[PDB]
C-alpha cells in the first residue's frame, strides 16, 4: 500500500509568497506550505 494524496498546495514557492507573504512563504517539498 503506497498512497499519495498530498497535493501540492503550491506548485511554485511564490504561491506561498501569496499565502504567507513574499519572503515569508516556503514550500515544503512542494507538498505543503509553511510560513516564516
Amino acid at each position: 500500500n503506497a498512497p499519495e494524496f498530498t497535493q501540492s498546495v503550491c506548485e511554485r514557492n511564490s504561491d506561498c509568497d501569496h499565502f504567507c507573504g513574499e519572503g515569508f512563504g516556503h514550500c515544503i517539498r512542494g507538498m505543503y506550505c509553511a510560513c516564516m
